[PDB]
This record gives C-alpha cells, structure tokens and sequence, in this order.
DNA sequence: ACTACGTAGT
DNA sequence: ACTACGTAGTT
C-alpha cells in the first residue's frame, strides 16, 4: 500500500485491464473507483482513484478534476460519508498524494493530484452526492 | 479456438486472473465456467472448464473430477439447469471424445492438464430444481500436480 | 443487450 | 454477504 509515485509506473504508462493495475500496485480495488488505507493514527486516507466513465466526473484538459464519490445508485439513495468518500475526504487536511487512473489500452496513468474540497450536491433523484476537487501537483510531466 | 494442449502452457503453471487464461488462449470466458466452439460438423463441443468453487464441484485428489453443468441460479429463483451452450458442449465431448483443458481455482488458478468427458447425468436438487454433473477422467500419462 | 464458476476489500 | 468507475463473446 505505496503513498504516491510506484517504481516503474510512469505518466502515459498504459493499461488494458484493473488487474493489471492491482498487480503493479497502482490500483487496488477489481471495481471499486476508490483505493484506501489507514495512516498512523488509523485514520483512513486516499491513495488511488479512477475515472473511467462511470459516473459524472468533470475531466478537462487542466489540471483541475471534479470526482464524484460513490454509491447511491449513480432505487436512488444518499451517498454517505464512509469507506472511499471518507478516505478522499480525510485526504484533503492529511495532504498526501493520490494516483490518478483515467479511463480511455484502456486506461493511462495521469499523475499525482491533491484533493482540495469535497461538497455535496442534490441531484434531480433528490438524493446527496459528493463531489471531489482534486489538483494535479505542479512540476510533473504532462499527459496528451 | 484450439483443442487439447497450447503452445508454452504446461501442466502446473499458475495464473493470478481469468483474462490471463484469455491471452493466452486457455480460456476465453471472462467469467463463463465452460468455453466451447463448433465442430466440422457444427455441433458444439467443449474446450475447456474452470473449477473455483462457483458450484459444488468434486475435486479430491484422484483422475476423476465431478462437475457441476452451469444455470439454473445455483451459484435468484431456483430453476432447471438446461442443456444447452456448455452444458451441451460438455455432453457432446463425451461422445467426441477431445481432450478438455482443466484449470482449478486455489495466484489463483493453475493448469491442471487434459481431461476426457466420460459421461453425465442429471440430479435432483433440494429447491426441487435439475442439475447436470460431468464426469471427467484425467488422460493417463501426465505430469502430476502438486496438492 | 444478453449470460456468465469475475474479483478485492468491508 | 455485500459493495462496487469490471469484461468477453455472442456460439
Ligand atoms: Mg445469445
């Protein structure tokens, strides 16, 4: 359970499947979009996401990524503050890296981000949705 | 699609995923127990299964394997297992007699060798619903594994 | 647009 | 036993 930047994986790096990224130690999680742990106070922390689609994440070109958290459906229900939300919740007061998986050789390596804020929404359903805002950190080289 | 032994893939080696099975022609299913394709003849005929628990699978340690046919919800309303598809596969290896490769779940799943379909049946089970069983015998005269 | 012995953590 | 940004081959 690396924090930040993992031997050998570099941005661009390409991936056809999950597992690959499971067995390089990017990614985790078979499905699941968000990777986490517990920090030296077992409290629980962000240290890979995915954006591949399955949701409405906002994915410019900038450096600026609005991820949305998961469940509820996305019968339609609130999202809740627990598991992955949490752990990229916590991740914005500990400060600490998060890998950046985007969908697409279907998925790409984008780099290292910092999660800034998190808010909630109501969507048309009626049910709460948590929106993540993450910021690629400077200096790194940059993804096509 | 090919039958019997492939090239590189010997009896014994390991794999941690299904879709490694699938790059390296072994089994082609993403998630499907049973991979098969059609003969010279067009009737289907089986190729290839995976063991991993999904069923209640007989898995000792002798030549002789019991598996479950696939359907029916038993891996959610109970009904009949139907013989069609890899069921049907299965059933029709037994009179072509070609060789079966078998993988087994445990790195999560290895080659176990060749097997021949030696023959089926139907059972009863407790939802009142039907399920095939295959009897396969591992051919003589391989290497063995490990268990 | 379906069936399907997927698959890694609560 | 459930949760959850998973996949092939359509036989
Ligand atoms: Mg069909």
């Amino acid at each position: 359970q690396i924090i930040g930047t993992v031997p050998g994986v570099e941005v661009g790096d390409e991936f056809q499947y999950r597992m690959e990224l499971n067995l390089l130690g990017i990614h985790r999680p078979s499905q699941s979009g968000i990777d986490y742990m517990k920090d030296d106070g077992g409290e629980l922390v962000a240290t890979s996401i995915v954006s591949s689609g399955g949701y409405n994440d906002v994915l410019d070109n900038s450096d600026v990524l609005i991820y949305t958290g998961q469940g509820g459906n996305v019968p339609p229900k609130d999202q809740q503050l627990v598991t992955g939300n949490l752990a990229l919740k916590n991740s914005i007061n500990k400060k600490n890296p998060v890998r950046v998986i985007r969908g697409i050789k279907n998925y790409v390596y984008d780099g290292l981000y910092l999660v800034e804020e998190y808010w909630e929404e109501t969507g048309s359903h009626g049910k709460l949705v948590f929106k993540f805002k993450l910021r690629r950190i400077p200096g790194q080289p940059e993804l096509p």
